[PDB]
């Protein structure tokens, strides 16, 4: 078979030029599960255009200034998290693929993180001053302990380990955003800003695939290795976690000082970061108690 | 300003971690053409299962088994080349923007260019047999010709030269499909395969829009550089063009051998390797006896493309 004694052009610009090259073949497939995603992908392509943002400017207004401060801090963070991976972490899975189809899935991931960055801009642009929209620039920049978390995954993408670069790209849709996400689902819930959360309703649609994916096709390489090595992997994959909720807890505390939603947006965040282990085929460590979110929240989320 | 004194993600990444990232900023934009360039390739997303490729049956059907071979055959070809620029090319420009917004919209170009390559197989699924699927890959796979053209141009790609490196990026939709589009246009040219053509014309819509794109942030890169640099990279381009046209010429006789569309073929590639200068900045050399197209199948090649079939 053809198949058998070729390679993918991504093979053959990174790991081996001994055969010639095959195009990709959408008439025959090796995973099923590809094509289910590729098409709820593609059918969910948005834009923030189609959202009417201009329809929260009476309960933008009903807030004050440290509340609008808080809100386009908390997206601008987002948006830095949204551009590493859209930039260089899902990207960079391509070339770690299995199949063919998921080289392309990655790309339409790079894409559509890339739209979910660019949304909190349109956001911005139809309530944030101009002043208020380079400061939190400025905050982000800044922040220490912002720039902590992805400072600690970039380097899995730039490394040669592909299961770890893939732990990496499921933590941060699948974990990372969602200590910031609260905060719109929390104002949502109290009648401010119901127009936003429209929009972010419509990033985790594509988050909550992207995380499944990742976790999914983890599970297709490390069912194939050494029990020991198995379990190499996990005390890795738990050992990075506990370090980001440490980075994550001590951001969010100065994210939300002040206005006491840390301890609430942190058991929001462990909650998904239950369902991000579970992604990867492990079970998850927390209780219910540390993973508490209000129904009025909940409601918001599962929408 | 933040901005003076921050990096993007990807520059720290791959380049500079002497300061902290910024996020991208949509708010203040330090280059208008990306936001025209942004809006353009969104608003014109597409998905070939929205196109009724089963209308081309009849026609298809009229024709014999070498002509439906020989498209099966130049279009898995096309395919090749899409994955090429999909998984490869595209996604590696990225790391080398000059701004925040052209790193998401390589992005986009990535992606799209993907849907390029699922949109012939949405063809194959309608018009081929599986016979007729898997012989054409085996072909592709086994066609040295075919294969010397994208082989010349992924080890600039994978190589640490930005400039080089997007001269191959605008060189894949400025220049090395036409010879095979060239194909489409004369059978609907004919009244065959029409609703094809459609497709063709879609992605014709995106790819000049990437041609252009990564010709205007070639020239913008190359006006920094001292005169004896700028010497230095057009007789790169120019001698790059040599090559590939080389190449090309000689995929192109064995693809059309026995039909004699070669050398019609070959017009219609120079005219676009001659485009594919004018967006780099230089002069086309090339005659116009050299590119000469006849007008029924220009008239394929310009026609806009279906706003009916947009996403
Ligand atoms: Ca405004
Ligand atoms: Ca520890
Ligand atoms: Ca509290
Ligand atoms: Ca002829």
């Amino acid at each position: 078979n053809y198949y058998d004694r070729s390679v993918s052009p991504v093979e053959y610009a990174y790991f081996d030029q001994s055969q010639n090259m095959r195009a990709i073949n959408w008439n025959k497939i090796v995973d099923e599960k590809d094509l289910e995603v590729w098409n709820r992908v593609t059918q969910n392509f948005w834009l923030p255009e189609n959202i009417p943002v201009s329809n929260d400017l009476p309960s933008w207004n009903e807030l004050d200034d440290d509340w609008q401060q808080l809100i386009t801090r908390t997206f601008t963070g987002l948006t830095l998290l949204d551009t590493v991976q859209s930039s260089i972490g899902d990207v960079a899975q391509i070339k770690n693929s299995l199949t063919e189809q998921e080289q392309v899935i990655y790309a339409n991931f790079a894409f559509m993180v890339g739209v979910h960055a660019r949304s909190y801009g349109t956001i911005f642009s139809t309530l944030c001053t101009s002043e208020q929209i380079e400061e939190a620039h400025e905050w982000v920049v800044d922040n220490e302990a912002l720039q902590a978390r992805p400072k600690a995954l970039i380097p899995f993408y730039t490394a040669d380990d592909p299961l770890k670069s893939k732990i990496a790209a499921a933590l941060m849709p699948g974990f990372l955003l969602y200590g910031g996400f609260y905060l719109p689902f929390y104002l949502s819930a109290r009648g401010k800003l119901p127009n936003t959360s429209d929009i972010i309703r419509l990033i985790l649609r594509d988050k909550v695939i992207h995380n499944f994916y990742s976790g999914y096709k983890y599970q297709l390489k490390v069912a194939k290795l050494s029990p020991e090595k198995q379990a190499e992997m996990k005390q890795f994959v738990f050992d990075l976690l506990d370090k980001m909720i440490g980075l994550e807890k001590t951001y969010l505390h100065q994210l939300y000082d002040g206005f006491g939603l840390a301890d609430e947006a942190i058991r929001f965040s462990l909650y998904n970061a239950g369902k991000f282990l579970q992604n990867l085929g492990y079970e998850s460590p927390f209780t219910k108690e540390e993973t508490r979110i209000a129904p009025e929240v909940f409601a918001q989320l599962s929408a």
